[PDB]
């Protein structure tokens, strides 16, 4: 092996004359309006096939393949999304027909316009929580025991009707990378603080104890204090029937997960111990024998629309910009989930589009919000659902039980859904493991997942979700606040250039000093970077070159004074010693000592290092050269080129050359636009790499020698 | 001028074998431990100095020369401290005796405690302002002559409140939360709050009963409150208001225009006061045209008063934000002024001294401030080398509360509008700002305007935290949509540059230089992953997917014993096979992405080459990539996992992945992330960009 190289040094106003750049034309706005108002047949085509997915990819669909597939996983989906949607009515304190409306709409909607085909459409206990506590508030704030219940599902039907007019909004203004904000300690933190929230929630539902609705914040603990409190009144045989049907739930979910490949399809625990449950309580009159509580008849049929509450939209938008977000995070993340595994393209946009419009469509028919169970979608995922039309079955499903289905749930204790609701809760409790993980891998991950699951528990999930987004991005500055900024050394005698302190036997060359800062230049880091510098040159710029200036006033004095003319190589002092006191300006002319040195009165160049006559000191510098290898900084802003120029100023008043080295052509582009170059400091300060400065610095010298 | 290198091809691990490294340890917390409990007796010296600099600093003054500057730069800023404080006081909408108390206390307490020599402690109008919207928010709040009194003990206890919690910042030395402030965003928060503070002021030069308006559109409410009453305004007061404005506008023109000219600047505020006063006094004015007058104001303190423990759970977050904003102002102006003057500034022990000068403000009933940049500017153009000027400006606010407080009996409230007015000029003059920060960097524009539409539409308090917020959200745009590049070799040399920017670019066969300039995180690595497919040309998950399929179609082919395997190459006695397709069911695909294992089979399989029995896989030409991690700063749990991946799949489908102009540091970060794997081994990183295609020449060749 051998690095052999043999080229002239570069600088990159010497690399633009040396090789041609090609003419590259620079789009603009106006010219990406050419393309977006272009309206050709092809474009308008593909925009409403865009718009209409399933036009798209309806006759793609393999009848002799999926269907069969489809057919089953449709079937599994939908017993899961009944049970689970009567579960989330019980959470949202109305009646379960609405949880099943929340079921059937959705999905039939998103079937139209839905890019995934893996995930099923449908509410999820976080999503189900937050509408709960939307629908409290928005009581609790209007102003003017079956009326309370009409009040809750009207509050409940705007709530929806208004996130899934965001989300539409937001879908057709093309903004579906809001993903991306999330990061995965957030939302695993915020999953797993939801889940105890929902754990919490269940709580009242095993004991069947009464607890009156509590607004955020911290509404987990006075939950908590509220069904302590009652403890002595807990129903016996409603715990038990919960522990009972949660253990086994449990037990059932390792044993399918344990053997994967074995269990041919995933065993319908949920829906098994709902039958039995529901029998053993009619059967044995439960609800008379031990005074459970059971969910009762419910209305078949679906509601009359319901024109949204202007007043509920002003009470709750806050709530209702939260859901929407939640909602399409966890859509979103679910969906991509499946397709890096199945290999299908998603939009994110259209994704809105169709949440948003199934949230619009369930709302107007009284239906709280919801987007996609990660459970219900593995269910359907692992039955074999490979299209979008197996959450269709689904949904068929949920209208078979609104019509004429419903009576068979009628005897059935909510204690149950609640066990069934924990069952799936268990493993997002899991998740706890992931402090011990990230505090080994990166305390910054780990430090935003222990502040939002101490936020959403603290506050609510609303106000938590948005504490945590606001501080994980506030992590972004911690990470760069302090940068360890480095001074670089030569070894080897040769290009290769490392940190001072790491390598034995560097070679430093003499009044050569390189500076490394590994983070990019903005507000939060500027100040340190600045000070940093200072202390790795060993000396302040600013404060040499002010220094010098009075000493350059004085000698100004005495030659007008004529006590000492000045040499023609020298300044002749007749007078054995100055005996000069200090100046003291007052305020207004400080500012004279910031000016440049100029030296064109003087007939013969002084330099600073050497002694200055008539007692003058001034503190002795040996730079020469400073490098600031900015290969590691991304981006600058007005507050770092603001600085940077400042530096770079001060710098080149102490005759200290400065060449910043490492930057690519874009950044010295973005460089010019700031009007950082001027007359004092001209872009050939910009070299290619470190060794091209050094060797310029030391020709430079070897000429001056 | 020939750049000539020849050295033997440095990889990281070959390079930490070849040199010798020093066995620095750079840190552990025990040695951290250690060096807190050490109490060094010297340390403890220090510490004493620390929070008392007063000690320090006081025998270093030079009587000599800095005491006659202190004492008329105490005076002149003592006088414009208490029309200020008169003024803000009517801002507060509290009796205009109880805003000496802020000129007073906080600057006394500021002369013990305080590391800056030039800041004139005191309250300003944008913190009046939030002090007078927290008493309002208060009172409202608050469950069942009277009214004042009410205003000022809401008042008080939100100052302690607020100096409570500064001191809590201070000792817990935490004092560069004033880093997160940006250039930007406080230019727009200060000239909304100057639009707020003329709004404010209109209430009183029409004067006009206005009611306490609450936030969110505090600022729209007032504008219709005063135009819906713009018949009752007095002409009086109104001509009154414009005369002073102008005239103190003019003069200000003047002291800017002639500074060297001028050896003090010409007091024109207490000048135009004065004449306000004498003619108010003269003509008798309040009984002529019935002009607002301060009125008779009690002599003397008042008794210290307990705070309430009702206002502070009302307004703790609103104390939480006069907090932030006061600590924010007085570190901007200080640290202006230190930088001038060349001194250390100590940024916790300011918090420190702010949060006594407040909290004791706040116990002798006043509301407090941390300083006006109109008033230190004062200070300075006079010219004050020490705190002693604050505290001369603190005897002259007593001697104003006690003897000649009837003096500033007959003074128009129009007319300190009007003062008010005079110096928002400063700050409405950023508005040039949205024009030059359009052209120079439109994320700072954005921030510029979004900050000021916030505190335009919300209130001040709540208008900050939301600035905040969309700040840190532009860093996070800064970085959304790296311009992701791939670059070639130019000139036979070492340098590489982007490959549609220069002619004649040479770009070794099967090689690809990919760079992504920004650090990668969670909104970075999805732009990163999808950046770096679209530049190779093809998908290596799909890739690796496709080659298994084939090669488990090849595996079933054999043990059905249609082809034989033969090391030359495949060799089937029957070509009439038909193409099927196995369509693996759910569980089972994940098989698909495994790295192929050929160990069974005889000869090695390359799949670049043409397939037997009509077997089709996307060919690849690329051999070596090559990723320029120079520019690249960290990466977070999200982004590594994501680019482990990435990783893994090209080494899956055979293809050699470096990672080069990455730091020692970088690395060693990187072993801690328990990335490297006995797949993903670190032999990969390599120094510079030539060092790696160099070695990918020699492995080839």
């Amino acid at each position: 092996n051998q690095y052999i190289v043999a080229r002239p040094v570069y600088s990159t106003n010497a690399f633009e004359e040396n090789h041609k750049k090609t003419g590259r034309h620079h789009k603009t706005f106006l010219d990406h309006l050419k393309v977006c108002c272009s309206c050709s047949p092809q474009k308008a085509k593909r925009i409403v096939l865009s718009l209409f997915p399933i036009a798209s990819w309806l006759p793609a669909y393999r009848l002799k393949e999926w269907l069969l597939s489809d057919i089953v996983s449709g079937i599994s989906t939908g017993i899961v999304a009944v049970l689970q949607g009567l579960a989330f009515a019980l959470l949202v304190d109305i009646p379960p027909v609405y949880g099943l409306y929340a079921s059937f709409f959705p999905a039939i909607i998103y079937l139209f316009f839905g890019t995934s085909r893996h995930i099923s459409v449908g509410p999820f206990p976080i999503l189900s929580m937050m509408v709960g506590l939307a629908v409290s508030g928005a009581v609790s704030k209007a102003v003017p025991l079956l009326d309370d219940e009409r009040v809750r599902v009207a509050a409940a039907a705007s709530v929806t009707v208004l996130s899934g007019i965001i989300q539409l909004a937001f879908g057709i203004l093309r903004i579906g990378f809001v993903v991306i904000y999330l990061s995965e300690s957030l939302i695993s933190g915020f999953t797993t603080a939801a889940a105890v929230h929902v754990l919490v929630s269940q709580l009242k539902f095993i004991f069947q104890l009464t607890v009156p609705s509590h607004t955020d914040p911290v509404s987990i603990f006075k939950v908590l204090y509220s069904v302590f409190s009652q403890i002595e009144k807990t129903n016996i045989a409603d715990l038990v029937t919960a522990l009972i049907v949660l253990l086994v739930v449990s037990i059932v979910k390792e044993i399918n997960q344990r053997f994967k490949d074995k269990l041919p399809v995933p065993i319908p625990i949920e829906f098994i111990m709902t039958v039995i449950a529901a029998g053993v309580s009619y059967g044995c009159d439960f609800k008379n024998r031990f005074k459970v509580a059971v969910v009762g008849d419910m209305n078949p049929g679906f509601q009359p629309p319901i024109t949204p509450d202007v007043e509920t939209f002003q009470n709750t938008v806050g709530d209702c910009f939260g859901i929407a977000m939640v909602a399409f995070a966890v859509a979103f993340s679910v969906a991509s989930v499946y397709s890096l595994k199945y290999d299908y393209p998603l939009d994110g946009n259209q994704e809105l589009i169709a949440l948003g419009l199934g949230n619009i469509v369930c709302g107007v028919f009284r239906g709280f919000a919801g987007s996609t169970a990660l459970s219900r979608s593995a269910v359907q995922e692992s039955t074999g659902g490979k299209t979008q039309i197996a959450g269709l079955i689904g949904a068929i499903i949920v209208l078979i039980v609104v019509l004429a289905i419903g009576f068979l749930l009628a005897p059935l204790q909510k204690s149950v859904l609640a066990a069934l609701a924990l069952g799936n809760l268990k493993g997002m409790l899991m998740q706890f493991a992931e402090i011990g993980r990230l505090w080994r891998k990166d305390k910054y991950d780990c430090l935003i997942w222990i502040m939002t699951f101490i936020f959403t528990i603290v506050l609510g999930l609303g106000l938590g979700l948005a504490a945590s987004v606001a501080f994980q991005l506030l992590t972004i500055v911690f990470r760069t606040q302090f940068p360890k900024c480095s001074t670089l050394a030569n070894i080897g005698r040769t290009n290769i250039y490392k940190n001072k302190k790491d390598y034995y036997d560097m070679y430093e060359p003499e009044g050569v000093k390189i500076f490394r800062c590994p983070s990019p230049i903005y507000f939060a880091n500027i100040g340190f970077f600045r000070r940093k510098l200072i202390d790795a040159v060993g000396f302040s710029p600013l404060r040499i070159l002010r220094k010098r200036n009075k000493a350059l006033r004085k000698i100004r004095k005495l030659q007008k004074q004529g006590l000492l003319q000045v040499t023609p190589k020298g300044f002749i002092c007749t007078v054995d010693t100055i005996k000069d006191s200090d100046e003291e300006l007052d305020n207004n002319q400080i500012e004279v000592l910031d000016q440049p040195i100029n030296t064109t009165d003087l007939p013969f160049h002084i330099d600073w290092n050497d002694d200055l006559p008539l007692n003058i000191e001034v503190p002795k510098i040996s730079l020469h050269s400073l490098i600031l290898d900015f290969s590691a900084v991304s981006f600058l802003d007005v507050s770092s080129v603001r600085g940077l120029k400042s530096i770079l100023q001060e710098f080149i008043r102490i005759k200290v050359d400065v060449y910043i080295v490492g930057t690519d052509d874009d950044f010295i582009e973005k460089l010019n636009r700031y009007e950082f170059f001027d007359g004092e400091v001209k872009s050939s300060i910009f070299f290619l790499t470190i060794h091209d400065a050094v060797l310029h610095i030391l020709m430079k010298k070897d000429y001056s020698t």
